[PDB]
């Protein structure tokens, strides 16, 4: 089993390879694609390394688990571009090109996910189908859109624990959920009992990650520093790592990527 | 038997209440989709008439015949309102209504049916051809880098900005049906093209920097309507009754 070094540099290899290769020249669509490509290549490649560690605790790493990293990189590129538009928060795509266009290229980016999902060279239409409705559930008005509508709709408020924890779970968890749950899915074997063990590992591991980051940036609005005292916030991110690593301690080695990403993201 | 008045009434119904049922609710997105249904309804609902029309050429219309004219027209209605921004409620409210109506098209699609998934995710690749990189976007894409072009330039802008739709509603509604032709299929294709043409002419003409008519002259222009729209019957009138939609429809797109 990889170690974090050699795991990370596989996946993000490997997705950045297989983004490249599907983004298909078109020339019409040159000026389109400089822009797309522009803001798929930095990054962490976070959600495609969960999909495919997860692949690989269930069964093997296949070409819908390829198709499902890059599909949510997508949708996780398209979101960062639309939200560095002046109109929400504020070099960015919209400054290296222009507004237009970098509202474009996030449109662009939302649909090539969905063409990674749907592409002819799967047989296995079922599977793709099911695919696709975990990115739709994750990205939509029931997961990543939502929450950026919640925290737009926030900003002068200051709202409770319960509603921070609505708006993260549904702006950042719901994409990473889709990883693990994708990923998994996309090996063709994952059985109910493993997923369920997997969404209660994400679940853990998105939240504990934004909470965190306000403990970061605490060396007006509502954190979890605020609501649960800086004690409480750190007691919280220990909780919920060591539900994360609970969910899944009964895989044995090939656990050990997952494990890894726990504490990465985390930090 | 059904004159476009009826079609028009029929399809419209059919696909708001397809719509708005489809849009379940979720007290979290409340604000969002509040402004969803803002833009979701008023219209014409070309498209979502061209998928019904379509899939009553070739056979029965059917529920992925429903999910295909919504998403349709979701596409359609997020890409009015990304348009409207000022780089072409609220602006921020705009660009997020419009990404989750994007979402709701692939959601319409990709919803349980009774039919096989085979035909789904063949639904799902023509909408996702017509409305990206390979279609709509880059029609967008190619009109903001344009503001002095040439005829064949322009043509490009509008067969991707406008035509991909339209030859994915006239696609999609006879593939809906789960039984089209390859032939049928061709044919379809020919209608879309001739009509989008025509479009694009009449446009021209209606105004009266390339034109038509600066090409061929106004009267040259005007027969080539009349000529392109012909084609456009030309490929469905073999099917008798079962074309008047498409043919109600072709005769009211070229206005
Ligand atoms: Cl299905």
């Amino acid at each position: 089993v990889m170690n974090l070094k050699q795991f990370s540099t596989y996946t993000q290899s490997r997705v950045d390879q297989y983004l490249e290769q599907q983004l298909s020249d078109y020339a019409p669509a040159n000026q389109l694609h400089n822009a797309m490509r522009y803001s798929l290549f930095g990054g962490k490649r976070i959600r495609p390394m969960l999909t495919y560690a997860s692949a690989q605790l269930v069964g093997d790493i296949s070409s819908l688990t390829d198709a499902s990293a890059a599909a949510l990189e997508s949708i996780h590129a398209y979101s960062l571009i639309h939200d560095d538009l002046p109109a929400m928060d504020n070099p960015t795509c919209h400054i290296q090109f222009d507004e237009a266009t970098a509202i474009l290229a996030g449109d662009a980016l939302q649909t090539f996910a969905f063409e990674l999902l749907s592409n002819p060279t799967s047989a296995q239409p079922e599977l793709a189908i099911k695919l696709i409705q975990e990115l739709v559930v994750a990205s939509g008005r029931n997961g990543m859109i939502t929450g950026q509508m919640i925290d737009l709709s926030s900003e002068n408020k200051n709202i409770s624990l319960a509603e921070l924890e609505q708006m993260h779970v549904h702006k950042t968890g719901a994409l990473i959920k889709a990883s693990v749950r994708m990923g998994a899915l996309s090996t063709g074997q994952v059985k109910p009992e493993q997923l369920a063990k997997l969404d209660a590992y994400a679940h853990a591991i998105g939240l504990a990650f934004q909470v965190q980051d306000d403990i970061i940036d605490l060396t007006n609005k509502a954190t979890y520093p605020k609501l649960l005292g800086l004690d409480g916030a750190k007691a919280l991110v220990v909780r919920l790592h060591e539900q994360a690593i609970a969910q899944i301690s009964e895989f044995g080695d090939k656990s050990q990527p997952l494990t890894d990403l726990a504490n990465y993201i985390i930090d």
